[PDB]
C-alpha cells in the first residue's frame, strides 16, 4: 500500500547522487541541485507529519542542514568573486533551506534555534550586499537584494510564530 | 448564485475557446493555456466545496481530467521529436492536473477518480524515468534537474493519494 | 523578545526609501519595486498595532501607481506593461483585503474589491483586444492575468 516510501527514498538517492556528482561542476548547477533538494525536504517533512516517522524527520533535518552550508560556502565565493548575482541567488536558498528546518524543529528548541541563526546569518549578508548595492548605484541590484530582504524577513517572523 | 458565479463561467468560455485554437498551432502556447486551465480549476474546486454546488465538482474534474491528457499527448509527442524540455514541461501540467484531481477524489470520495489520478501519476512517472536515464545519457545536467524536480513533484501527488 | 521589531522596521524604511527614489525611473522599473512593496506590505500580518496603520497605508499609496502605470501603458500602446502593471494592482488588492478583515474595516474590503473589480474590466478589454490585434501570446497573459483576479474576487466573496 505505500509505493511512495520506495518513490521517497528513490527521490533522495537521486538527489543525493546529483549532489555529490554536481559538486565539482558549477556553481550555478550546485544552486540547481539546492533548489530541489530544499524542494524535497519539504514534502519528506510533510510525508512524516502523516506519518509517525520520527526517524525521517532527522533524515530531512540532516539534508537541510547540509543544504544550508552548502549555499552558505557558494556564497562566500560568489561575493568574495565579485558575483552579486549568483551570491544573493545562494542566500535565497540558504533562507529556504533555514525556512524548511524551523518546519522540522516543530514537533527541539535546538533545532528552531539552529534554523534562527541560518536566517540571522541570511539577514547579515544581504545587508551587506544591500548597503553595497546602494553604493554602486546599479538601483536594479538593489531590487534583488531587497527582493531577498524582505524574504528572509518574512521567514525570520515565523520563528516568532513558532513559540 | 452571486456575482462571482459569473466571472467563473467567464473564464472557461475564455479558456475553452483558446485551447481548441492553439491545438494547431504550437504546444508551447498549448502548454500556457493548459498551465492556466489546472489553475482555474484549482479556484473553482474551492469556491464549489464552500458553495455546496455538487454539479460543478463534476464539471472542474472533467476539466483537469481534459487538461491532464491534453498535456500528456504534447508530452508524448515532445519526447518524440527530441524535445525533452517541452516534455519535461509538459509533464509539470498533467501532475498539477492529477494534483487537483487527487484533493477533489479525496473531498467528493469518488474512489475511482483517485485510482485515475493515482494512474496519472503513475504514467508522469513513467516519462519522467523514461527522461531521466535518457537525459543522463546524453550528459544534460540540466534536463535531469528539470526531471528530479518534476519527479519531485510526483511524490507530493501520491502523499495526498495516501491521506484519503 | 521582539528583535524582529527592528527588521521589520528596518524593511518597511528600506523599501519605502528605495519607493521614492526610483518612481521616476523607469516604469518596469517602478513596477518591479512595487512588486517587492505589495511583498513587504505582507509582512503587517503580525499584528504583534500602530505600525500596522503605517504599512496598511503603503499598500493603499502603492494601489495607485500600479494603475497608474497601467493607464500610461496602455495609452502609450504598450498592453504589456499595462498587463504587468495591472497584475501588481491585484497583488495590492489582495493583501489590502487581507488587512480590511484583521481590523474589520468594511470600507477597505469594498475598497480592495473594486480594484479587483476594475482590475479585471481593464484585463477584459485588453484580451478582446489582444484577440482583435491577433497577438495570442498576449492574450495568454491576458487570460494568465484574469485568473488571478477572480481568484482575488473567489476570496473576497469567502470574507462576507
Amino acid at each position: 500500500e505505500e509505493e511512495l516510501k520506495k518513490l521517497l527514498e528513490e527521490n533522495i538517492k537521486l538527489i543525493e547522487e546529483l549532489l555529490e556528482e554536481v559538486k565539482h561542476n558549477d556553481p550555478e548547477l550546485l544552486l540547481s541541485v539546492l533548489e530541489v533538494l530544499v524542494r524535497s525536504v519539504h514534502v519528506i517533512a510533510e510525508v512524516a507529519r502523516e506519518q509517525g516517522n520520527e526517524e525521517l524527520l532527522e533524515r530531512a533535518a540532516r539534508l537541510a542542514e547540509e543544504a544550508a552550508y552548502q549555499a552558505e560556502e557558494v556564497a562566500r565565493e560568489a561575493r568574495k568573486r565579485g558575483n552579486l548575482e549568483l551570491a544573493l541567488k545562494a542566500l535565497q536558498i540558504l533562507v529556504n533551506a533555514a525556512y524548511v528546518l524551523a518546519e522540522i524543529a516543530r514537533d527541539n528548541e535546538e533545532l528552531l534555534q539552529k534554523a534562527h541563526e541560518l536566517a540571522r546569518e541570511a539577514l547579515r549578508q544581504v545587508k551587506e550586499i544591500l548597503e553595497q548595492a546602494r553604493k554602486e548605484g546599479n538601483l536594479e541590484l538593489v531590487i534583488i537584494a531587497l527582493r531577498l530582504h524582505t524574504e528572509i524577513m518574512r521567514v525570520l517572523v515565523e520563528i516568532w510564530r513558532h513559540r
